[PDB]
């Protein structure tokens, strides 16, 4: 049966965290590479000359992350097996990170010519970097709390955290509230506009990160479903400690509702 | 039955070729966005950066070409099914066209630096534009034939061919002849490497115009093996002109090899 | 059945380091053959001529060694039957570390140009060749703790070590963990790599090195399965001090684990 | 049944040819890398040094040679099944020397002073490399008929040719001619002796082509009496073009003799 | 059945003992035929003319001797039939040594012109004669102790010796430990050759002294495993007393050992 | 039964003459090694020193030879399987002096002084030594037809003939004639003790010549008796084409008697 493990959950946390601290880590090595990076005038997309860069669109962005977030713990609070979703996002936040880490070391694209007063730079040691990891690390990558200050790479990972929030919310939800979900794809096609017309990333860059959660999301979804984990040699799975995670959850998982709390 | 349909080969191919013209049209279109195209330094990269240009390295990719183009000749002349197999091709490149249009249109990379020498360029007209196509289009963009002198752009057609060519042969041969196959894998991963090696495009380009090519085989083939298009309403399959092509089509080619001439 | 001899595991253990011991003098016999070694220039190759001299790479080669060490012994510890693996591995080092000094006292190659800093030499006595063999022996023959100055021989020893321990590693793991056994290919690949790319061996030791201890070690695990010690006269095993230690192991090995602490 | 297939004689004789003549153009090339290759002084050996060179101990590796080719072909003569004999020695030739001109191109080791003659080269066309490759090519190789003017190379030729017609000699005899066996093993023995004595190969040379061409005679013989071909997918067969060859042989051969000529 | 009659083993030592005492004797009676016997040039050979005098070879014969002695000690320690063995060892070298003295007595075959310093000379006396045989018989007759410093005479005993404690430890040992034998196979070619190596006695010296002792080895053991000396009159044995030695024994000796200390 | 091969015999024939043929021409080889001796003095033998030389001692030598022949002859006239004596009488002949031939080329002991006076030695050439063999071999050595002229060399070939001629004579007669088998060995007797006091030979090389051929011929007469050469695998036979020639002859050849002609 679906047998809630509360101390598998702590490991699957400390995964999305780490990982969270090697992408960062890995930001600031790229910023090395070329010291400049100010001096390229834009690349012409179809896109970009289009529409003029408006100062306050990502910021509309970010909102929109925090009311999907809030949204999604509304929709944590009140479920049975909330350990099992709580799982599920970190062990699929954990993978995408990777793969975009593995491309940023393979190839560097930033936007050229945004946030030109970018300071900072020219980091001679092998103690500081870390001290702006930890800056990076330990500001969640948001404008709001000011650490995001400078030009950012290929595979965004805002449009990652917002279709796959999105998802979440709408693949965990019955087959008879279809108002939220349609509200939600507002919220994240906006999202994703106002990051493109903000002269922030490029549109491959968001196209493939669109892509490439969505079709790892519904593999994994689709693989858990299946339970072939188990079942057979089926695919020899190279999904970041997947068997380990999904052993005791069989099948699917209802959309059953109870009172979280003991005072109803 | 499997019923060689002739008629509509024809029809395959045409649509083939007017993909191809499309395609060699468009990059004309994509030319004049920017006029220097020549000044910029490379975006840092992991393998442009440490391996030195090989000015003849750029050759051995078309001479693969063409021996994975006449090992595929060979195998499509001696199997009953030389309707289907052409037919089936025909309709993968013109989506992996399309879908190289359609990347190439949205946005571009070009390696910056490489073919400093060619000529031509401000192409402001109507009917000189369609002249320089055509030029583009009776030469394969082969350098052999030397049509293609100035630089390429995202989503690399060498890279597509000589994958395709590669799983085709692979597929549709016995599943005890694993020694052509291993020959042919040889031969992609050399014509791979040589277009790196000869800083033709950036090393995130061949990575993606492979993995889209092995992943659109792969699909295209389960779906035709499970005859899902007419099975049930599956998922309203996007593949242009799906059903249309493979409507005579039914259960698993098989593998039986014959002689078409007459002349024992 | 399967009894844990406590004494033959000891046994094996002064074997194999009589063994190392008398390697160690003979790296030092072989040095007086010829006092230069380091004017003529080397022999035309194909690997140390096209990579330049990286001055890094051999601490790497170590470092790799390390962490195999580290796993398998990791693996020795959660064991049943951790004395048949610590006496094989023992066994098994004795066997290759002879064959490497009868193929290094037959015929001396080394590598003309590498470790120049070999200085003074002229070791003649026999109470000061003891001496060196004594300071090689109680540093392992590795580069970190400094006892390499000066070259070495034909059958490099660090690609026995690599590819001996990778093998018992991806051996004695449960046939389900496809992701430590491709770490611990790409790890050896790597070391092995790294041995060339420092202009220490020849591109013909590190081969027939590698040959040698796959062969070896394939063969001592079918006879040991065969279990042909007992079975018949069938070819006279010419195993040193074979038949004494598997006598009284019947059988296959299984891969049961357990945690030998009295304290769960 | 065994049914004698006189078209892949041929196939394997042509095939014997195209080997020999590549691998005499190898040589050709190979000799190109380095000019003198005769001012070094030689390694230390433990036998090139105490045995002084014998000038006439050259010819006697070859008349044995003719000895042993002529003992073979005249068992070539009065056998039932000669043609299975005579595509499996140029089917096992083919594959030893393509294995010589793979271990003779990675590092080329020759011995530093004999045939100091050697002058002139400088052999900077490609229509003249094929006129030697030709001459020697259509010499055997052999020093008689005099070809022989420069050194040989890692993994020499002589040991091969001699042990492959020992071993034909006595496995196709019958089990009962145990004075004929210990012939043919003396001329082997003495064959080697001879190269080693005459300063025109390293022991070490000689050991491994002796360990590889019994090695791999003993593998084809097993495999071919196994019949692995057509029993399962066992291993994958690495042998160049095997199961051509041995697809109409079933089983053992025998040891059939009769007279073919119709005149008692 | 077998009754270890040590009272027999007494005599036959001290019998075997005498043989050695009239062998020293008719040593010196022979030595005072020539007195010169330094001044002919040897007669012509094979092995004595193409290896050169070495010094140090004639040594190693009686380590070997030491060494093969040392092993037999072991053997006859832990053997039950330990009064059995001895007896027949002492029966064997009475025969073997009477032989001996034959062969010096009919004729002396010596090498002219080593040991050329070796003082002395023109003992002519009858009682002189005796110390020179007490101090030939107190030395056992190796070089290391300084006794035999003059020249030899025909059938050399160390040939004897040496094969007869290789042949006495491969018979009297289970058929199952031909690794010793094997190592004892060893030390006795080399004993061979370095005695040869060392001018001290001709090649057919050698040959006819190995020839004799497994000949009669294998004859007396057939003799002792069939029990003919009482079965019937077979052919009036010519073995100085062999009846009675082997009168108490019937049937084969066993092959298996006991430890005779009452201390575990 | 007893079949006799009348043309087996004829190569028994041949064989024996190309034996002959080969020792002749060996024996002038050892000639041509030291060329004077004829300066060393008697090497001292008890034998020798007693009987003054005798000069005619060597002509009644073959003159009891010839007798010995005469009576042979007539045995073999008068016997129904005359074929099979003469088979076996060439085919150990053959053997007996091949022993001589590889005795005589290990080494060389002639008797030092006596025919100071024969021509000839010196012979530089290729060609005139042939023309002494066929002096050597075309004389059958006698003395009556002068053709030994120099001394000889060690194992006789005289003993060996009579010997071999008296062993045939005595045992293919009944057990009921002991008078003739008297007169034959007091002759073999006599022609042994005249050949030792004519100063041509000595002690031991008839000793070891005459214990080598009884020993063989009482061999092949008890393997023949017994038929072990089809019976299993008995001692691997060293024997010279002995299954060849007594594969028709099975037990024991009896004694009867007829008379040749067809004229009573």
């Amino acid at each position: 049966r679906l047998d809630p493990e509360y101390w598998k959950t702590i490991l699957s946390c400390i995964y999305v965290f780490i990982v969270f601290g090697f992408t960062s880590f890995i930001m600031v090595i790229v910023h090395e590479r070329v010291p400049d990076m100010q001096t390229y005038p834009p690349l012409p997309d179809i896109f970009l000359d289009s529409v003029p860069r408006i100062p306050w669109a990502f910021a509309m962005t970010e909102v929109c992350g925090m009311i999907l977030c809030y949204i999604w713990l509304l929709v944590l609070l009140l479920h049975k097996h909330r350990s099992i979703l709580l799982r599920r996002l970190c062990s699929l936040m954990g993978t995408v990170f990777l793969l975009r880490c593995f491309t940023m070391f393979v190839t560097s694209l930033s936007v050229p010519g945004q946030h030109l007063q970018c300071t900072g730079k020219i980091y001679g040691s092998v103690w500081e970097k870390l001290h702006r990891a930890f800056a990076i690390w330990s500001g969640f990558g948001m404008t709001l709390t000011g650490v995001h200050t400078c030009g950012d790479y290929m595979f965004s990972g805002h449009t990652v955290v917002l279709t796959m929030l999105n998802f979440f919310v709408t693949e965990y939800t019955p087959r008879s509230w279809n108002f939220l979900h349609t509200l939600s794809w507002v919220l994240n096609l906006f999202g994703i506009f106002f990051i493109l017309a903000a002269h922030e990333h490029y549109s491959i860059d968001v196209f493939i990160a669109f892509y490439i959660t969505t079709r790892l999301f519904l593999y994994y979804h689709t693989l858990a479903n299946t339970r072939a984990y188990q079942q057979s040699r089926r695919a020899r799975i190279w999904f970041p400690m997947f068997s380990f995670f999904e052993c005791n959850v069989n099948g699917t998982v209802p959309n059953e509702y109870c009172w979280p709390f003991s005072k109803p």
